[PDB]
């Protein structure tokens, strides 16, 4: 079968929130089968725990943020993304305060930790959420659908007014049916504007932002020194992001994404209208890897 994924050891990452700021220590752990992905903020007595699953997403303004009462777990997609990419059921996350470290910016050094610490196959099926039906939400201009396909895919297109991005609307798409997540995606930066940045300094967002974890934008350039790791970096960050929100579905998905200037907010919405509509879904377990539409890394 294809079987559920845990940690094979305990990480440890100290790092800074993007929009607070805060140094934060996180220490992802091995969790039993069906627990999913679980943050747990332990700087508070006592701990406050909340399942990374579409119905405890507060604000997704800036970033895809996790609410429990007053409690928030911040900046959750890249590191979610990681533990989509490589195929992680189960982990307890924890976090000594409320947004997860930012890092480069990417997955990139959250798949370098986990696959250094390497993967434990657990006996219990994987489960996956199919698409059976078109599933569509629009908020005016932006768009995001799910749509039945045997693997995993996902297309995006941005289109910003922004001289950086080649005169070309750069666009995208990926299949992660195989093992194209780390070489294809992983390592594509978050990326934000010199324009906005006092203004949303002013609201206590992006304080921790810097060229070390962000590309940041110029009028007419790119400002960090080595520029960028793709032509494309900036549509692939956000097919990054894109599987990291999809991921608070709480299982892995077979079906295909299409983003069309779509963020946290429409990606949320997008889940909720799915897990309201039955018909178009369905969980699926695979008692036979040779058959199954989406493969795996060695583990
Ligand atoms: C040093 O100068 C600057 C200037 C601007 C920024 C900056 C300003 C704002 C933002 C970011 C960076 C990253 N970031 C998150 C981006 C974004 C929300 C994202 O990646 N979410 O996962 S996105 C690409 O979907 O729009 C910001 O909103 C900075 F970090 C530094
Ligand atoms: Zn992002």
């Amino acid at each position: 079968m294809i079987k559920q994924r845990t940690l094979k050891n305990i990480i440890r990452a100290t790092g800074v929130g993007l929009h607070s700021g805060e140094k934060v220590y996180l220490t992802l752990k091995p969790a039993p089968v069906d627990t999913g992905i679980v943050f747990s903020r332990t700087d508070l007595d006592p701990v406050v725990e909340i399942p990374a699953r579409a119905e405890n997403v507060g604000e997704t303004t800036m970033s895809t943020t996790l609410v429990k009462g007053d409690v928030k777990v911040d900046t959750v997609e890249h590191l979610l993304s990681a533990m989509a990419g490589l195929g992680i059921d189960n982990a307890y996350v924890e976090l000594s305060a409320s947004e997860v470290p930012i890092m480069d910016g990417s997955a990139g050094p959250f798949v370098f930790l986990i696959q250094s610490a390497g993967l434990q196959e657990q006996e219990a099926a994987k489960k996956f959420i199919r698409i059976k039906r078109e599933v569509s939400v629009e908020e005016g201009d932006k768009r995001a659908v799910f749509v039945p396909f045997d693997g995993f895919k996902v297309s995006f297109e941005i289109d910003f007014d922004h001289p950086v991005f080649r005169g070309r609307t750069q666009q995208a798409s990926v299949d992660f049916s195989s093992t194209s997540f780390v070489k294809e995606v992983s390592r594509a930066r978050t990326f934000g504007f010199m324009r906005d940045i006092e203004y949303l300094r002013s609201q206590n967002l992006a304080l921790g932002g810097s060229v070390e974890n962000a590309i940041v934008v110029d009028e007419n350039r790119v400002l960090n020194e080595d520029g960028l790791r793709y032509e494309d970096e900036f549509v692939k960050h956000k097919i990054l992001d894109a599987i990291g929100d999809l991921y608070l579905l709480g299982n892995s998905l077979i079906g295909e994404f299409r983003g069309f200037k779509s963020g946290h907010a429409l990606n949320n919405q997008l889940l909720r209208t799915l897990i309201a509509d039955k018909d178009a879904w369905e969980v699926v377990t695979f008692e036979d890897a040779r058959t199954a539409p989406i493969s795996y890394m060695r583990p």
